[PDB]
């Protein structure tokens, strides 16, 4: 990783310019994002014990659905050009709805990352569609390894619209990632973001209870802002996260298993 200068830094960003249309994106993860470069590598900085844990990881972890860390001071990192999965399913700021096509590759993609990272021992604490990035291609790359961790805390520590029963107990385990991850999925399927105060139900894990109970059917919470949706590879996807979102964590599959179902649905 490249060493840069706090003030290096700053010419990139145009004296960190706070204004959006300037080079603000917006806030993520305990910092601000800030659109910069290094010639023409268009560059994402993280303007922030707590940034040391990030390098740590980004170390080792290298894999093509992980975000890249170009360097520090401040985090520097490949500029995603098609942002968070989460700004994608919401349409934000006029770009076209994503696909099922384009969904499928991103749902295989996102579980390869979480794949790579619990080979590695690693848990990732924060998995959520804010935190799923989108390069040129839309591969689905993950980010935000500041809460990752390499057993009970008392600091706990997430988004609580996507965290396990156990999680929200303390507990840290990868079980939990997995948890999240089918939140993720319900969303990539509905387009609906994980809570919404103006909503029945206000938490999106909760139609999982909706279907079970057959209130509503899985056909009736499909993303209409999509064309080419087909009833057996959304039922396929909605299974996964069904059973990514039980309620006792020894009784959810493992990544490799998610991976594995995922393919099998393509
Ligand atoms: C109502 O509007 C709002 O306030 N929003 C809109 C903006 N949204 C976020 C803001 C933070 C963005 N973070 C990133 N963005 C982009 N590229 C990019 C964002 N947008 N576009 C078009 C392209 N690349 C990277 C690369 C690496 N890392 C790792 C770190 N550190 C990033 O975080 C990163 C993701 C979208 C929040 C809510």
């Amino acid at each position: 990783f490249h060493s840069f200068s706090f003030y290096e830094l700053k010419n990139v960003t145009n004296n960190f310019d706070e204004r959006p249309i300037g080079n603000k994106m917006g806030e993520g993860g305990f910092g601000v994002v800030y659109k910069g470069y290094v010639n023409n590598t268009t560059v994402a900085v993280k303007k922030l014990q707590q940034f040391d844990q990030e390098i740590k990881v980004m170390a080792k972890c290298q894999h093509e659905n992980l975000v890249e860390l170009l360097g520090f001071s401040c985090l520097v990192y490949v500029y995603m050009p098609n942002g968070s999965l989460l700004d994608r399913l919401s349409c934000l700021d006029g770009t076209p709805p994503l696909s099922w096509h384009m969904r499928c590759k991103i749902a295989q993609g996102a579980a390869n990352g979480i794949n790579f990272l619990h080979e590695n021992h690693h848990i990732h604490r924060d998995i959520k569609s804010a935190n799923i990035l989108l390069d040129e291609a839309f591969t689905a790359k993950i980010s935000d390894f500041g809460l990752a961790r390499a057993v009970m805390t008392s600091r706990i520590v997430g988004t609580t619209a996507y965290m396990a029963p156990e999680a929200l107990r303390g507990e840290i385990t990868p079980k939990s990632d997995i948890y999240s991850f089918g939140v993720v999925l319900l969303e990539i399927i509905t387009g609906l973001p994980a809570v919404d105060e103006h909503r029945e139900p206000q938490l999106l894990l909760d139609i999982k209870e909706e279907i079970e109970d057959e209130e509503k059917t899985i056909e009736d919470y499909i993303d209409k802002k999509m064309n080419d949706a087909d009833s057996t590879s959304v039922e396929a996807m909605y299974s996964v996260a069904s059973q990514c979102l039980h309620e006792k964590k020894n009784k959810r599959p493992d990544i490799k298993k998610v991976q594995q179902l995922l393919q099998e649905m393509t």
